[PDB]
DNA sequence: TATACTTTGATTTTCTGCTGCAGGATGAAATCCCG
DNA sequence: CGGGATTTCATCCTGCAGCATCCCCGACCCGTATA
RNA sequence: GGCGCGUUUAUUACUUUGGAGCCAGUCCCAGCGACUAUGUCGUAUGGACGAAGCGCUUAUUUAUCGGCCGAUAAGUAAAACGCAUCAAAGUCCUGCAGCAGAAAAUCAAA
């Protein structure tokens, strides 16, 4: 009874059903195509199958590489002709992708008072439900709507949303007239594709795109504007080095709002070598605390024109070790003055200072720890420091010019047989810096101004050698199937897509995509009903409104017509194929959309250079459950984690009254940890879990948006969530984007119901997180008053104790925290509190939840796991905001705050029926 | 009893993955060549 | 002069919403051994 | 960690997550540790080599038993079957950015 497609079988047999108003909920297939090792993979088998169903025709694997090979050239060339627009106009290009309006009237005016940003902002007062004011400009009525007002209501110069079809690409380069010297059909593609599907949809990839990047560009500028604002506003670290005149001067000033890439370049050195300098002599050799001396922020966020200004910077492997090489050994000799030389003092603090010698590497957990390679070089040099100064280095030298000779020796007779060692490239380079940051000694002690030089083309190659030869090439290849509709005269298969079907021997069909991208006509079809066992090859290709199947003639041909046989599951076409509930060929589900993908899948047997072919044919829903439910005896209280997420408490409505995907961290630690240990050693990251940990991810949200689903529904329950504000996560050191899911829950919830149906108002609710998790299910905060008196506070709830135990580590450290009290209590306490963070004691020990899963009061004495304790108040925070009994009429008068508002609601109703 | 050592700040060079936004999920109609 | 291939052309969405919620680090980076 | 079966997720074969099944050694290269130190000894860290279910029918080869072949142990090869072995999920594309991981430099804090 626990699978999801039982609830939505629920659901769509216990009330009615309506279609949609103007769009729908969209799903997607990704079928694979049966190229040749799917059918490897299927005479390998133990049963086997009856009709060996098919294979990719050799030809149309030729004519995909054709499509996709043109498809991106094509991309690249339209993407390159409006970088070079947009590098020479911002706001014409954005002037050019704004909107047309709609069909809409004589509004109003507003020309006095009022001109635009870059020109006669006019106004409309349209939807008069619950929000007008339009603001909408015009001279094509650029919809123009913002001015977020704060210091000045300007609003924006173009609209508020920038669009796909607002360019009209095809009057443009597509189109045989038009003299725009850029055409991507005539002049790359060589005139052999159709300039009527090839074109439109190219178009829509093309137009989407840059409509994406501007519509982030906007907001960046202003946001980029107001942090320009504030970082004018925060020189007053100029003020501060005056204020306490131990500083001389920065010695810089601040560029103007950069706009363009550079600029941000710019600015952000400028930014970071003043905010290198602060923590350099005012973090560190001052003593001030952070939120004392505000730092300056970064400008962060900036868009880059997508496809053609990335980066590529490939260089080759051996060749640059080469380089590394011819720079070691050109100053091999100036070396050898040198550590023959100065002192036995300063060198000793050059072989101390610079991490040479090896600290502690003794601790034998059960052999030593390995060593980082410039301290194996330590140990050598001490060993030759005692057994034999100036022919040390000749040993040194020797030893470790055998050592790299034998490492690239072993790399050179394992890379060029068949495979690659993959770990010693990396010691290798480890041992090639060790060797050059032993060269270069010379440099960081006689003249640092050819060092810097040197080291950063140092650090260039050795980042090129330590992840070059772990980065992924051969991005994805997509190309666009926009739409499948007959034509004006209904004889034309507009777009040339179909689904196929043809029919095998005794009812079932094989389901291929029939593409006709070429020049030409070569499909046809008028209808039909027969059911033969042979091609009866017949369609579905959605006249007008309606959906209609057809009988369609061709003949498998090497000129045009790929022909791609689907592979797929018994799942995927009982969900959207063949759904015995929301049919084909009558219209309750319709195609809209369509992709072909070439993708680089993992292949087990070989690395994961296997580029495989998906499809990707998007659906759209046409029946839709129309919602005439209540969830009266509901409240189930989602309280969200990254320990144990989506927490289940069940209540009545009156509010009196489960640990879904509980073991979760774990798994993903554990995944992490094979990461890190295959990252330390070995530079890069061997590409096996490259995507592990987003599908163990993806299978925990979907299986707990299940068991949300499921338990809303059986129940007669209604979810509740808290207010996270989307975006929500830990964001620290040790905080991976792995475990920061608070959101994709609530979006897969919303997905699984926005499908099927209904809205975020009859099965989800939100409330807000305010003091959630946070009072006692039979008591009451976070102004614990300190000013109560240092042997013992007696705070407000009846009177309490001392004698404390406070277990602060990250070292070797506990303590009993009444001594240290006394301590930094001193004698008159008012100078104590005044220069004490001893606070930190008393809310260390008395604080609720001290070891981060459990739950301690303090007046009830009581224990309870804080996570279904922060169910039952999440349950009780809706009941509490949207039940208008006596204190939500406070909070909002603005009589007091929402925490004791929230706990006169509450121990009134914990006293009347518990709740 | 301090000097040796440890973790952590801030710049920087290379790669990776995972989320979080923004575009989307094109049918209808009208011209126009062409043999 | 109809068939088939190009060219244009354009469509809707309103909402109100206030400081903690996740985790845990700080705290003491000063401490601590130990020569 | 590696290698294979395949069931349920009310026409097909896809991408995944689980459960269960069987094998995880050799110093040949390299790493790393100790030093009797341009090397010797260890350590399975990485490449390379092999290890990767069982049972029932049918043809055979070897060893046992029987006075042309018959029945056992092993091995070969084939097809079909059974058991170990059992449940779930899928909404994608494009493009940027942001975080985090990993070493590696430089300048400092106590």
């Amino acid at each position: 009874e626990k699978r999801i497609n039982k609830i939505r079988k629920k659901l769509s047999a216990d009330n009615a059903t309506k279609p949609v108003s103007r769009s729908g909920p969209m799903k997607t297939l990704l079928v694979r195509v049966m190229t040749d090792d799917l059918k490897k993979r299927l005479e390998k088998r133990r049963k086997k199958p009856e009709v060996m169903p098919q294979v990719i025709s050799n030809n149309a694997a030729n004519n995909l590489r054709m499509l996709l090979d043109d498809y991106t050239k094509m991309k690249e060339a339209i993407l390159q002709v409006y970088w070079q627009e947009f590098k020479d106009d911002h706001v014409g290009l954005m002037c050019k992708f704004a909107q047309p309006a709609s069909x809409x009237x004589x509004x109003x005016x507003x020309x006095x008072x009022x001109x635009x940003x870059x020109x006669x902002x006019x106004x409309x007062x349209x939807x008069x439900x619950x929000x007008x004011x339009x603001x909408x400009x015009x001279x094509x009525x650029x919809x123009x709507x913002x001015x977020x007002x704060x210091x000045x209501x300007x609003x924006x110069x173009x609209x508020g949303k920038f669009g796909q079809r607002a360019l009209d690409f095809y009057s443009i380069h597509v189109t045989k007239e038009s003299t725009h010297p850029v055409k991507p059909l005539a002049q790359i593609a060589g005139n052999r594709y159709a300039s009527g599907p090839v074109g439109k949809a190219l178009s829509d990839a093309c137009m989407g795109t840059i409509a994406s990047f501007l519509s982030k560009y906007q907001d960046i500028i202003i946001e980029h504007q107001k942090v320009v604002k504030g970082n004018q506003k925060r020189l007053e670290s100029l003020r501060e080095l005056a204020g306490k005149e131990n500083l001389e001067y920065p010695s810089v000033t601040l560029p103007p709002q950069p706009h363009t890439k550079e600029g941000v370049d710019a600015y952000n050195e400028v930014i970071a070598r003043v905010r290198m300098w602060v923590n350099l002599n005012l973090w560190q050799k001052l003593k001030l605390s952070r939120d004392d001396a505000k730092p300056l922020l970064r400008l962060k966020g900036f868009p880059s024109f997508p496809v053609v200004e990335r980066r590529e910077n490939e260089v080759d492997w051996w060749n640059t070790i080469n380089e590394v090489k011819k720079l070691i050994d050109a100053k091999r000799d100036m070396g050898r003055v040198f550590w023959s030389g100065v002192t036995a003092e300063k060198r000793n603090t050059i072989l101390e200072g610079y991490n040479y010698l090896p600290n502690e590497n003794d601790h034998k957990k059960r052999e030593n720890p390995k060593k980082p390679a410039k301290r194996q070089f330590g140990d050598l040099l001490l060993y030759l420091e005692k057994k034999y100064w100036g022919k040390v280095f000749d040993e040194a030298w020797e030893r470790i010019d055998k050592k790299i000779a034998g490492l690239t020796s072993h790399i050179e007779r394992e890379e060029a047989r068949n495979a690659e060692d993959a770990q010693s490239k990396a010691v290798l380079t480890d041992w090639l810096r060790a060797k050059a940051s032993f060269v270069l000694e010379r440099l960081k002690e006689m003249d640092e101004k050819e060092f810097y030089a040197c080291e950063i083309q140092l650090q260039k190659w050795y980042g090129d050698l330590r992840g070059n030869p772990f980065a992924v090439e051969a991005e994805n290849r997509v190309v666009d199937i926009s739409g499948f509709s007959i034509g004006s005269d209904g004889h034309s298969i507009q777009y040339r897509n179909l689904l196929a079907w043809k029919y095998l021997e005794n009812g079932k069909r094989e389901f291929y995509l029939l593409m006709n991208y070429g020049k030409k006509g070569r499909i046809r079809f008028t209808d039909g009903t027969d059911i033969k066992k042979s091609g009866k090859w017949q369609g579905l290709l959605y006249g007008g409104g309606k959906a209609k199947v057809i009988d369609l003639t061709f003949d498998p041909d090497d000129e045009q017509l790929i022909i791609l046989p689907l592979a797929f599951g018994t799942r995927q076409g009982r969900e959207f194929i063949w759904n015995d509930l929301l049919s084909l060929e009558t219209g309750l589900i319709k195609l809209a959309n369509g992709r072909v993908i070439e993708k680089t899948i993992y292949n087990k047997k070989i690395g994961r250079d296997e580029p495989a072919l998906f499809v990707a044919l998007t659906f759209e829903r046409r029946e839709v459950v129309d919602p005439s439910n209540i969830k009266p005896v509901n409240l189930i209280g989602v309280a969200r984690g990254e320990n144990i997420p989506a927490v289940i408490a069940l209540t009545d409505p009156e509010g009196c009254p489960l640990r879904i995907g509980e073991g979760y961290k774990e798994k993903q630690r554990a995944i992490q940890a094979a990461k890190e240990v295959e990252q330390r050693r070995a530079g890069g990251y061997s590409r096996k879990f490259a995507s592990k940990s987003r599908n163990l991810a993806d299978d925990m949200v979907r299986n707990s948006a299940r068991d949300l689903f499921y338990h809303a529904v059986t129940h007669d329950a209604v979810l509740v969530f808290a207010n996270l504000s989307r975006g929500f996560g830990r964001q620290g050191k040790r905080t991976f984007m792995t475990e920061r899911q608070y959101t994709k829950m609530e979006d897969w919830l919303t997905a699984k119901l926005a499908y099927e149906g209904l809205t975020s108002k009859t099965y989800l609710s939100k409330t807000l997180a305010q003091y959630t998790s946070k009072t006692c299910s039979n008591c009451g905060x976070x102004x614990x008053x300190x000013x109560x008196x240092x042997x013992x506070x007696x705070x407000x709830x009846x009177x309490x104790x001392x004698x404390x135990x406070x277990x602060x580590x990250x070292x070797x450290x506990x303590x009993x925290x009444x001594x240290x009290x006394x301590x930094x209590x001193x004698x008159x306490x008012x100078x104590x509190x005044x220069x004490x963070x001893x606070x930190x004691x008393x809310x260390x020990r008395f604080s609720h939840r001290p070891v981060q899963e459990q739950f301690v009061c303090l007046d009830c004495g009581h224990e309870v796991h804080a996570a279904e304790q922060a169910a039952l108040n999440i349950a009780r925070s809706w009941l509490f905001l949207n039940s208008n009994s006596t204190e939500f009429k406070s909070y909002k008068s603005g009589k007091q705050p929402f925490v004791g508002a929230w706990q006169a609601f509450y121990k009134r109703r914990l006293k009347e029926v518990w709740k």
